[PDB]
């Protein structure tokens, strides 16, 4: 174990606080607040205090996808569309960081204000679910200034992390960056699946990766099998864990 | 920048709690339950869930001993008397296996009980501090196996770390290690101070380090002082923060 496994693997640790093992919310299947091992392992519950809810598997997919971007000289940026406390995206920062990446950024994309209320304008499938009845039942909504202060207790708040706050069908179009490496994606709805992928997937290099943390949910894949038939798009989609899968840009 | 040196600092906020910043006991002169970046810094509050209390500035004194041992050749392992929730021999252990020294150890001395009644054997001073009024009050005792379970959590409970479970005064006489590079005392009392000194100082080799966490305290202080004056010991006692001393022994 090199110092550079050992801090990612701590971190990892860390962000999903397997260390202290905070208590659950109680909601959707979760019927009792107790930290369960294999339900945080999996990023099946909703922590009432770590800094990300997509859990060890989750976390070691993005480590993989990150590692292997930069071993094969895949150009580009990381991007996280839906972030909640920061946790997947401090993990992110700390792999470049670990590497000494230092010309690589890691973009912070979210409303920092949870779920968009529903309205006429959004995909059926998103109006039934209304994610929006969550927000406080998992204290969804996370300001940017919080997520930076969260940033800043690891000591990887600096000028290699940029946030795009605000809806995504707002932020993505003319988001600054020109070239991703991993598109990670995890607004759960549809319309923020297609949202990401209308408008950030055209920037992700070939050898990139795409992680669809919410595959598990019926929307957000209607989104993506729409919008990989649209495209043409036959990258095998591999599963991660109950919840995500990815593929890697042919 | 470099990996180990990532890992050891993301280990101090974490045994620490600087990452999620857990609320303090209201006790001794810490008169309101926030958590203060002052308080956690210095080790001057009673945290409900981080593994150490000894905060940021003895975590620093910490490595610092034990980087020195090792980049100075000092021979032997290190003795952490007094340990609560495992956090200073956690972060020592983290510290070996950054360097990936495989040929000392970490002992982890406690009674696993918290402080110990008060009988008319105690030192006066003892008797009247009387420290085993707060143990519930901070929650001091803490079980072997609580230790071994937190040692376990950041991947560290391996057979690099050996228990000495009991009274430091029944313990530590015939605890078999043969030489030590640190001797690390937190256990508050003249008598325990007095214990520790007497039966494992001997064994700590020339050019490591004694450090003392409870210097601010009279009865502990008063133990420091006479051991000294009986060996002839006058080596600099160098301040680390509020509380806590240490010397090299030249
Ligand atoms: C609490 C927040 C959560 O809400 C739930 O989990 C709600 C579960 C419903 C109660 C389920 O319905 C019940 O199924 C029973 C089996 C029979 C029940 N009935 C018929 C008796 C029926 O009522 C769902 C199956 C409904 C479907 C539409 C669905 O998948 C909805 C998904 C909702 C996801 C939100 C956001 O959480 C996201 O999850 C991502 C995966 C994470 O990565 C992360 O991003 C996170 O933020
Ligand atoms: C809660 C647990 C704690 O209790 C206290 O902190 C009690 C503080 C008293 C209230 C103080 O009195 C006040 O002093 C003011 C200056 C004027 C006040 N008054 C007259 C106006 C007077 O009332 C003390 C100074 C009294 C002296 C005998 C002393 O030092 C006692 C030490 C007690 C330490 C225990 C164990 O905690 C350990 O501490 C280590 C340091 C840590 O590293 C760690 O190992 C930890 O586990
Ligand atoms: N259309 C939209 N635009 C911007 N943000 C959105 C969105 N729909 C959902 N979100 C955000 O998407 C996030 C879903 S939860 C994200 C979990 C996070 N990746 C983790 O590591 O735990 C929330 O923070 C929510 O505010
Ligand atoms: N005489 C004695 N023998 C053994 N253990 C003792 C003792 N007197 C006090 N202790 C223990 O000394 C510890 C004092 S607190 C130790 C704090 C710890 N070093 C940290 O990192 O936060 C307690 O765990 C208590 O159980
Ligand atoms: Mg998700
Ligand atoms: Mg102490």
């Amino acid at each position: 174990s090199t110092g550079v496994e050992l801090y990612l693997d701590l971190l990892k640790r860390t962000v999903s606080n397997f260390i202290y093992q905070d208590a659950t919310h109680v909601a959707g299947l979760i019927t009792q607040a107790a930290f369960v091992e294999e339900a945080r392992e999996s990023g099946e519950d909703y922590p009432t205090v770590a800094h990300t809810a997509i859990g060890m598997k989750r976390l070691n997919n993005l480590q993989h996808c990150v590692e292997s971007a930069l071993r094969d000289g895949v150009p580009g940026d990381v991007l996280e569309t839906g972030v909640w406390r920061g946790g997947a995206c401090i993990f992110a920062r700390g792999i470049l960081k670990a590497y000494d990446v230092r010309d690589r950024t890691v973009w912070v994309a979210d409303s920092f204000q949870g779920f968009p209320k529903i309205t006429d304008d959004d995909h059926p499938m998103d109006a039934e679910m209304n994610l929006h009845q969550y927000n406080a039942a998992v204290d969804l909504p996370t300001s940017l200034a919080t997520v930076q202060r969260n940033f800043s207790r690891y000591g990887l708040l600096d000028d290699q992390v940029r946030f795009l706050p605000g809806w995504f069908k707002d932020t993505m179009p003319t988001a600054p960056f020109e070239r991703l490496a991993v598109l990670r994606m995890d607004g759960d709805s549809y319309g923020a699946t297609m949202d990401v992928l209308t408008h950030a997937y055209p920037r992700l290099s070939p050898g990139g990766f795409a992680i669809i943390d919410d595959y598990c949910i019926p929307a957000c894949r209607e989104a993506v099998h729409e919008y990989r038939d649209r495209h043409g798009i036959s990258d095998e989609i591999v599963e991660i864990d109950r919840q995500g899968v990815y593929w890697r840009r042919s």
